[PDB]
């Protein structure tokens, strides 16, 4: 089989606290003596339409933030703004702060998302990194301040910090040096984003996830150029396909035997020609929120 | 596009109780709890034990320094060790002083969990998993997967319902609870072992219908009831389960949330199988989904 997976989330569970400003309460991410959380907890329902963040910043004082890490307080001793992310600092180290860094991360790479709701985690699930800079997540009210990351051995690589959600459904959010993703503003305004497209090379990735469990019947005799292909990819919302793209996807490739432009015009076929009614590992649709490396982490 | 996707549980509760359970050259992963590691009992077996294995014979021969249990690289002292069903508990010296609050717990068909894959005790990533009416799951299991498992979290409570032990010719995976009963009618044996014909999860395509009248998609609802029996004859000539007593009352919240009576709702999705969907989509798809339940679609939609 072959199914979304998150990467185990303890580590980053060790980190959420609450964080509550007025009547706004969110989460924060505590690392060392810091604690990280969007800047909007400081505004008002007034505040929130055109928010002055360094005017409002400088008229709070330490103890208008409540830090919660469980049934305990922590005392917050100094404050600073970096973009849209609150850096709150504490009298207090987190014991529990894994090795990690902060990254930010290109369109079309994945991560997983901790939800986490009054500094508690509630679900873990893998998002990707839509090429319109928004992503598809599962969050509700009070989400913000969850956190998105992914873990290479012992080290965690935080990469999103959630701030708001679009009148689409979908959402928005910063890196963790505060700065968004995309042409998004944290002030309470219904905001659209760029059209969307899809991951191609994220969709070849699963059609060789497909082929190496079994799955074959979209396959063809047929090959492209990369040129010709990547015509027909822009005629379908999907993004080119570059040659870095088709060199990460060689051991996939290696693996199945499947020439990279071979898979190529299987996907143009799919594009041109639909799915007839027919699955492939159980979806409708053509999957883009694997990356080559999911494949691979996950296939072997 | 639904707006909904599978979601698992936070593991860290879970990570916290991986430990590597190894017999010889054979190593799988064990749930440490209190001063109890849990592991499948096919860890006493060699290659040539494994198609038709004596346990009982086998685990006399075994003594508590045969069993080398390691967190991470530290090994933790066996004292005791007893089979129970087709799990082997090892008694430790120790207590995981990571032990959450904890139960086991048998789960039914339809129901969903996290599983948290793991390998020489370390974690690799977690998803979540239906259990299929002929009581297997799909999961995404490697060599040295077994002794991973499946889980729920009810606020501090961790309960445990699925332990890993094999995959089955058709690539998907069975195991047993955590008191070692096989969910359906598996044995630990290298033999071959079919599946029964899966059917469709009818009490979460329920579930899914009420997500979508949450959401306004509501065509589909008419103006008819039927009973529970007429629904089930029904239901099982399109390879849907027949729903149960229990089925009934866990759509109660999302019947109440909704107003429409759980029978009403089973009017609606008989005229769907009878008449198809005729180019109409629910949540956006043309495929009713099985594989979220009530209690996940409440979550997802109200949290
Ligand atoms: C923080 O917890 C929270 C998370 C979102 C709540 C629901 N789901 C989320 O992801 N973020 C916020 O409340 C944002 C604060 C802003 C950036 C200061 N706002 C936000 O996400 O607003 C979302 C709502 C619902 C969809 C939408 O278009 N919108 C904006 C408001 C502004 C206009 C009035 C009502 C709508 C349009
Ligand atoms: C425990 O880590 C491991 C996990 C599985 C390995 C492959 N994927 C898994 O999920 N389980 C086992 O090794 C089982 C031990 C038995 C229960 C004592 N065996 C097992 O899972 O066998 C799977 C193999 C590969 C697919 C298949 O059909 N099969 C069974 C064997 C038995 C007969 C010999 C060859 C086939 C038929």
């Amino acid at each position: 089989g072959f199914r979304k997976m998150a990467f185990p989330s303890g580590k980053v569970e060790g980190c959420m606290v609450q964080v509550t400003c007025g009547t706004t309460t969110l989460n924060g991410l505590w690392l060392d003596d810091v604690v990280y959380c969007p800047r909007h907890v400081i505004c008002t329902s007034e505040d929130m339409l055109n928010p002055n963040y360094e005017d409002l910043l400088i008229r709070k004082s330490n103890h208008n933030f409540l830090v919660q890490a469980g049934n305990v307080q922590l005392r917050v001793i100094g404050h600073s703004m970096q973009n849209c992310v609150l850096k709150l600092k504490v009298d207090t180290a987190n014991p529990k702060t894994p090795k990690y860094k902060f990254v930010r991360i290109q369109p079309g790479q994945t991560f997983s998302v901790l939800a986490c709701y009054n500094g508690s985690p509630s679900g873990v699930y893998q998002c990707a990194m839509r090429p319109n800079f928004t992503i598809k997540g599962s969050f509700l009210n009070g989400s913000c301040g969850s956190v998105g990351f992914n873990i290479d051995y012992d080290c965690v690589s935080f990469c999103y910090m959630h701030h708001m959600e679009l009148p689409t459904g979908v959402h928005a959010g910063t890196d963790l040096e505060g700065n968004f993703y995309g042409p998004f503003v944290d002030r309470q305004t219904a905001q659209a984003a760029g059209t969307d497209t899809t991951i191609t090379v994220n969709v070849l990735a699963w059609l060789y996830a497909a082929v190496i469990n079994g799955d074959r019947w979209f396959l063809n005799r047929f090959t492209t150029t990369l040129n010709d292909f990547n015509l027909v990819a822009m005629k379908y919302n999907y993004e080119p396909l570059t040659q870095d793209h088709v060199d990460i996807l060689g051991p996939l490739s290696a693996q199945t035997g499947i020439a990279v432009l071979d898979m190529c015009a299987s996907l143009k076929e799919l594009l041109q020609n639909g799915m007839n009614g027919r699955t492939i590992l159980g979806s409708a649709l053509l999957e883009d929120e694997f990356t080559p490396f999911d494949v691979v982490r996950q296939c072997s």
